[PDB]
């Protein structure tokens, strides 16, 4: 598609409308959507759908709810299977820009409480149901329940204060949205929201919640190694 941000197209890439889906594991696909800036162009943002048995189960929005019903329509085209649950990763429009198209289609969503908090301010609309965490990031199971294979982490202020992060249980994948930048960025993305002084330990705490996950997916680059998170941590010692 182009975008001036994000990845560009490849050969495992499927175009479906404005939107491109590629599969990254036989239960896992990325979903990208872009955002026109007017005078800028698109950027990309990235998330992920995963089948687990009869069920599909989505990580991030789209930019808009347009966009977002689009991703329905391309997992009720080439999955067939009804959507239960929605993780949104933080209160930013790239991750939760279409709630609204989730919650018209009857789709449970889950956020950080914090990112359902700070979601009006946000300009957001805030999900269904509020995540918790403990004091070393991992979430409480009550408040995720039959989550199946999301394993959801937040590892600390870095991006923004609410950023969550989610491991794909049974495959070796690890999400960690806007917080990660891929191995060779040049910098870490907008820092407006961001916590500069926590950030490289936040970014270290997602690798070490997921220390055997190899593909490392996050929200504006295509999928790459661990050394996505450890560039990001280096970058982030110096702020
Ligand atoms: C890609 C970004 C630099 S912008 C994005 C986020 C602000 O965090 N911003 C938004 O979602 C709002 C927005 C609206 C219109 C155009 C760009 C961003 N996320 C940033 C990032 O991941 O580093
Ligand atoms: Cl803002
Ligand atoms: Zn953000
Ligand atoms: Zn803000
Ligand atoms: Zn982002």
């Amino acid at each position: 598609i182009r975008p001036t941000i994000g990845q560009q197209m490849e050969t495992g890439d499927q175009r479906f409308g404005d939107l491109v889906f590629r599969q990254l594991a036989p239960n896992v696909w990325q979903h990208t959507s872009y955002l026109d800036v007017p005078g800028f162009g698109a950027v990309a943002s990235n998330g992920l759908i995963v089948r687990d048995g009869g069920r599909v189960l989505v990580v991030d929005t789209a930019w808009t709810d347009d966009q977002t019903a689009q991703i329905l329509n391309w997992i009720k085209q080439e999955i067939n299977l009804p959507v239960a649950l929605a993780v949104v990763t933080h209160a930013h429009q790239d991750k939760m820009g279409g709630m609204d198209a989730l919650h018209a289609a009857g789709i449970a969503t889950y956020a950080n409480a914090l990112s359902n908090q700070l979601a009006p301010q946000e300009g957001m609309v805030a999900a269904q149901h509020s995540l918790t965490f403990a004091a070393n990031g991992w979430v409480e199971p009550a408040t995720a329940p039959n989550f199946g294979p999301l394993k959801v982490f937040y590892p600390g202020p870095g991006h923004t204060s609410d950023n969550i992060t989610v491991g794909i249980d049974g495959t070796d994948i690890a999400f960690g949205g806007c917080l990660i930048k891929d191995s060779k960025a040049k910098s870490l993305g907008n820092l407006g929201d961001a916590d500069t002084e926590h950030y490289a330990a936040s970014a270290r705490a997602f690798g070490a919640a997921f220390p055997k996950a190899s593909m490392i997916v996050m929200s504006h680059s295509a999928p790459d190694s661990r050394a996505a998170i450890t560039h990001t941590a280096r970058m982030a010692d110096k702020l």
